[PDB]
């Protein structure tokens, strides 16, 4: 039984994707823990992405999570991290999503590929941590 | 352009209705302004109810809900069509929230403010600073 | 807690629509008590259609029916609620299984039983050892 | 077995709502005997609006709209039960298209001819050699 | 065109997903040649499972085939059996089974994965015999 | 951006997925640019398969096709050609489309494969001054 951030970020909201998306991880199996509509801060989006805080566009990636606001949630079940990226496919839409995924059925492009599911056990205690402090 | 209160209660969340309630929502048009799943403090609930009495309450605060602030044209009207009337089987018309998941007006899963002055009072209960 | 019995008529499962119809009841949130897919002598057929009268018969033993008990809370009501109006485009309303997808009152699909008597009768004679 | 004409407008589009209408009617059991993306000229507009009306005008050719000529048994009665009343908020049932998506009269997404005349002069209009 | 035995376990009954399954084999073109809700005798669930008999935790399988009610179905159409395992998904829901598929949207764990569907031809005969005595 | 030619064969019609699958085109994020059902003419349907006119059994190409009215499409946005090759599905519907994709959902034979779309830049671009002429 493990935990898992989930994020639905700006580009999932405008395409009207929340009830989409929450139905998937709901009829896998798992529970909604925790769910919030939130804005990030510039600090909050930049300890996010510390971790691909060098690499190139890394700005580009802090301009577009802080300009809606997202749908924060703590993802809670059996397996709960890796079926959660099963669930949104391979971070490529088009390459790499099979069809199927929510990336796989909704997106076209990297950039915008609507959901974010924690990669690692360490990442989501960390995620976490950062999203819901008092949880 | 209305904002009306909508709770998606411990019997939707149960039944695995949190995103089949959202997307109904979102399709009609509407878009949702705030989300959060919370629980519901003894006088939230006695207070939100003011409308056996007890056997509410304890349904109410037996688990989290999920509270929406919902804004959109005819927000209140719209959110009311969804859900149905309160009566799942009597009233509620398939096609809707109710007329199509429940059978029992206790569990009825969700809840829509039912006037521009109950979603005001409500929206204000459940999200003090709006 | 009642029990009802529930049929697929041939043109229900020729337009494939078996799996469609016992979801929307399980939705519900009524339960499957028992389930076939069998066929019609002419004398279960004939007896069924107590209420043109022969190319019914000829229809209902033209292929293999589904027949299920469903039972629940209101079950007799909520299924007739699920299934529409007899005539699927003047009475049965859309979001029910007549209102999306039948056209013809012969072609509706589905049958739910009417009341608490044709239940009790009619699950006797489709499942006998109940 | 009618024909009508079916519209999905300039919103319906922009909604991406093409599929999900031309599905429903699929599934009510009707046939899609001609179907065409298209502009609409200045007159066909106007003409089409024999019943602010200018605004209609500047909607109905702000971009191009599906034509569809539908099919079958009582295929415009059909149609407009599956499309629902004008006002999708206060007339329009759920499980209807207006009434599961629209909010608006302007925008209600979709066209259904409103009786055996108009059709047969619609069809003509936007599917001259039919 | 072939006939495979399909078996919708206890957990896909408990979790309201008869229809859903069904539904998915007639779109895919497949025919219900027949179709039951049974309880499952002791020996039955033996006979089932004899292959697997030796093996560890055998007595577990039994345990759960019997706990309730099944929907047994012959399941008839081209490649019938093929494109029945094809719907399922592979055994572990989440290592396995492809999103799209009904393991991969459903399931979390191998015990409980929903559905059962014949593996080769040889199986399906002999299945079916089991099931479905006069068919 | 990308322009792809898109067909819904006889078989997709009949079989009541027209409405289907443009919905899964649209929820993509592509757009429908042209669309229109016709009838094929038999050099029209030459034209098309003109690459496998040598191959084998390339007649029962041309009688399929001409049985019924087709819906053509013209589908654009973003990586359109692969995107639609990946909502089709591999072209034999058991053995190579997953489920989630077009074929791999509705289809059992690759005869029958209800769905059309173009392989390449190159073959668009030919493909759709077929279909569509004043485009």
């Amino acid at each position: 039984t493990e935990r898992t951030l989930v994020l639905i970020k700006p580009d999932g909201i405008e395409r009207q994707l929340i009830g989409e998306i929450i139905s998937r991880i709901e009829r896998k199996g798992l529970t909604i823990a925790a769910l919030q509509l939130r804005t990030v801060s510039a600090e909050l989006a930049s300890q996010h992405y510390a971790e691909h805080e060098g690499k190139p566009f890394f700005g580009s990636l802090l301009e577009f999570i802080t300009s809606g606001p997202v749908v924060a949630a703590i993802v809670e079940g059996t397996r709960a991290i890796a079926a959660v990226r099963q669930l949104a496919g391979g971070t490529n839409p088009v390459q790499a999503a099979a069809p199927g995924t929510i990336r796989g059925d909704f997106a076209l492009e990297t950039q915008f590929n609507l959901v974010h599911g924690s990669d690692s056990a360490e990442s989501a205690q960390r995620e976490i941590a950062l999203w819901f402090p008092g949880a």
